[PDB]
């Protein structure tokens, strides 16, 4: 069989009921009105164009509206996406070998090294300075987040 049919039927009502949180009239798609709504909860108020903004952006169809699988998917990318910074938080980590907040030239001398590559001195400075956003002759984990 498939993972996704081991559940039971009160089981996926029960999943179903989960999106009438943004999904509130129980339709099976989220409108403008219902995701304005839900934002206003949070405190924010966008216009209605902004609210067809943010829906475009993870409507898959086309139709306007959010349907439970476009909800999904768009959860699913964003909980990978927040793995990957803790990821990013956890790399930052090893380069600054004395927590400092900042890698040095010789941090990052050191971990390119363990890392296989046998840079210079100078390419690895090279690296410090065109990565250095702030001068300050260090690498906060801003200009570091900035590894694209
Ligand atoms: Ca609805
Ligand atoms: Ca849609
Ligand atoms: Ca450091
Ligand atoms: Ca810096």
């Amino acid at each position: 069989g498939h993972m996704a049919d081991q559940l039971t039927e009160e089981q996926i009502a029960e999943f179903k009921e989960a999106f009438s949180l943004f999904d509130k009239d129980g339709d099976g798609t989220i409108t403008t009105k219902e995701l304005g709504t839900v934002m206003r909860s949070l405190g924010q108020n966008p216009t209605e164009a902004e609210l067809q903004d943010m829906i475009n952006e993870v409507d898959a169809d086309g139709n306007g509206t959010i349907d439970f699988p476009e909800f999904l998917t768009m959860m699913a990318r964003k909980m990978k996406d927040t793995d990957s910074e803790e990821e990013i938080r956890e790399a930052f980590r090893v380069f600054d070998k004395d927590g400092s907040g900042y890698i040095s030239a010789a941090e990052l001398r050191h971990v390119m090294t363990n890392l296989g590559e046998k840079l210079t001195d100078e390419e690895v400075d090279e690296m410090i300075r065109e990565a250095d956003i702030d001068g300050d002759g260090q690498v906060n984990y801003e200009e570091f987040v900035q590894m694209m």
